[PDB]
């Protein structure tokens, strides 16, 4: 094609059942019959403070885990029950999220030439592609790429990626959808092997759909963001900073303590790979897109890139409405400074600013760094 | 970047462990200890025969399998051996294949941008792709590609989408790395559950890897085929061609029996779309590659396409030599294709063919089309 790709329509969903962070110590422990493990509560109450999440959206249901108790139990069989939820779910979710963005972009879907799904919760043969082009009636000929047991980064793996598919294809325009389901990772609170219990805090489920396309048609089209450059690198010696597993009691999760201190070791390489080449140098005169893995990391990142405290305002926004909703929350982020900036009457759709840089992390440690060009 | 991505080295690894066709039913009621089913064991046995398969590469060993009991039971909990044996022994015979390729590359690994890994088998998190950058000592910065649960059309998927990052990218090196281990659906033998055995017959382990590029430098690099274009559709009314589940018992299989015909029904259409705009009707007068799901769509493709008798030989042979490799298979097609023509004489690496097109067959059941343009030799 010819053009930076761009996205032209961003479009969010998530499950019906929310739940309120405040309430969800007792719920969780209520639920998984763990109630006499008042010290492990205690602990759980307190991470859950310290989430700087307000509320989530859980496909995963009460009734669910009575029908599934099993998924209670921390190591009996449960994965069956989680790819029966999530198999069907997270397409279903991802169908949502993808009709507001089509009806956003206004055109008609058998112009949408190029498919990529991303999730992080659950597999099938045919996959998630596949069910995703029958709901919503897309070409059979379009060209699909799957994109399972992708994690925290793959927001960015996903633009990366439609970047090429819009670029090196004329008139190619790219549906992009992350759609992730946290059911896959639902443990019951274990003293032993505290590990998921920080998990059962942070979470949230929801999908996020973007139109991207080189040469936009303005006159129909509305550019939001250009998506300039995109940078992948594995962060030294951080292997131990995330690991999950796929076994017959879910997804299994661990998360090294220091990973926080991993990423404030490496990001301001990373800004200035990304911004370097641009001529930028003050990292105040763009704006910030980050993953926010946990409210930590976000802390360090501004500490580090020494950020104006409003600098992630947008970030910790959707982590606050939504917590961490893994692959497809920069996708929210990126949607809200969007929404953010016309509602402030910016002059840009980047906060009034030119540049911004968005970060994924996750499992290597992965760091994904997007140059996007705002609007206006 | 430059003109086509192009294929610029390939290289193909297998598991150590052989096991002949011919002794396979003995070797896996025994091991299943599923002695008495003598009728189906005489079922299975009909079954091996007609593969058109001569013997498998396997990971799998026997003393695994007495070790981890229950991936025997004809369903039973046993994921988290299949992963055991899949999450290490997939990027690590895929790193075996991604030697090969490199050293017929020559140039050094840091040149290498992209990684695209793929695999049917197990899933893990960092994925295989992760763990192939560490074997390999390949650049942290590169950019990855993990196609995890792809199935038996991803060969023509990694080209397909090589194809778009080497083109995109000027200057860019795409390692291109599907690697297969079967463990993830091996099953014991089991009544009326049939597509699950056949599938005990069908498929065999391997990894495949390839270099491609556009604007190759032409003093150093070689190129082999150049990708010209490149389709991907769903047949209709074929949902359920093939279904696979990944549940605590592994990796379920079930395969409709009309699945040759199915293919046999579409595939004009397929070979049509993508040579028509190249001016080409005559299909006798390109070279084929076909994704040998099993013998019977190579068959039915050949009689469909009314292809010369031994148009498919390439595909028939590494059926023949390594079973059905899931996504790597067309991968090792290509390779015997360039090999036994530079080995024949022939003036093209494309059997003395200019154009060529491979076939991709999976769930949906879809169908990958990819067209190549063979190179001149000498």
């Amino acid at each position: 094609a010819q053009g930076l790709a761009t996205i032209l329509a961003i479009g969010t969903a998530t499950p019906p059942n929310c739940v309120a962070q405040a309430d969800y110590a007792d719920y969780y422990f209520r639920v998984t019959k763990s109630e006499h493990m008042v010290d492990l509560k205690e602990k759980f109450k307190r991470i859950c403070e310290k989430t700087a999440i307000k509320k989530r959206y859980l496909a995963l249901t009460e009734d669910y885990l009575q029908e599934n108790p099993t998924m209670c139990e921390f190591m009996a069989p449960s994965l069956n029950a989680r790819q029966d939820l999530v198999v069907t779910g997270v397409p279903m979710l991802g169908k949502e999220a993808a009709v507001k963005a089509i009806d956003e972009w206004g055109l008609p879907k058998s112009k949408i030439t190029h498919l990529i799904f991303c999730t992080t919760a659950g597999v099938d043969m045919p996959g998630a592609d596949y069910q995703l082009v029958k709901l919503l009636g897309l070409s059979p000929s379009v060209k699909r790429y799957m994109l399972y047991q992708q994690g925290c980064a793959a927001g960015g793996t996903v633009l990366r990626l439609a970047k090429d598919l819009a670029e090196n294809n004329k008139g190619s325009r790219v549906l992009i959808v992350c759609s992730e389901i946290t059911a896959i990772l639902f443990h019951g609170p274990n003293e032993n092997h505290l590990d998921s219990l920080v998990a059962q805090a942070l979470f949230g489920d929801g999908a996020a759909a973007l139109i991207v396309g080189s040469g936009p048609h303005l006159a129909v089209e509305r550019p939001i963001f250009e998506i300039v450059s995109t940078d992948q690198t594995i962060l030294p010696d951080t292997e131990k900073a995330m690991k999950l597993h796929l076994r017959e009691g879910g997804l299994t999760f661990q998360l090294h303590r220091d990973v926080p201190l991993m990423v404030a070791k490496n990001i301001e390489n990373a800004a200035e790979k990304a911004l370097s080449p641009l001529g930028i140098t003050d990292w105040n005169s763009v704006f910030w897109m980050v993953h926010p893995g946990g409210r930590a990391i976000l802390d360090q990142v501004e500490r580090k890139l020494n950020l104006k405290e409003d600098k992630l305002r947008a970030s910790r926004h959707v982590l606050s409405e939504y917590g961490n909703l893994i692959s497809a929350c920069v996708l929210f982020i990126i949607d809200e400074v969007r929404k953010r900036s016309m509602a402030e009457g910016k002059s840009t759709t980047g906060e009034g600013l030119d540049c911004g840089v968005l970060f994924g992390f996750g499992p290597g440690m992965t760091v994904e760094t997007v140059v996007l060009r705002s609007v206006r």
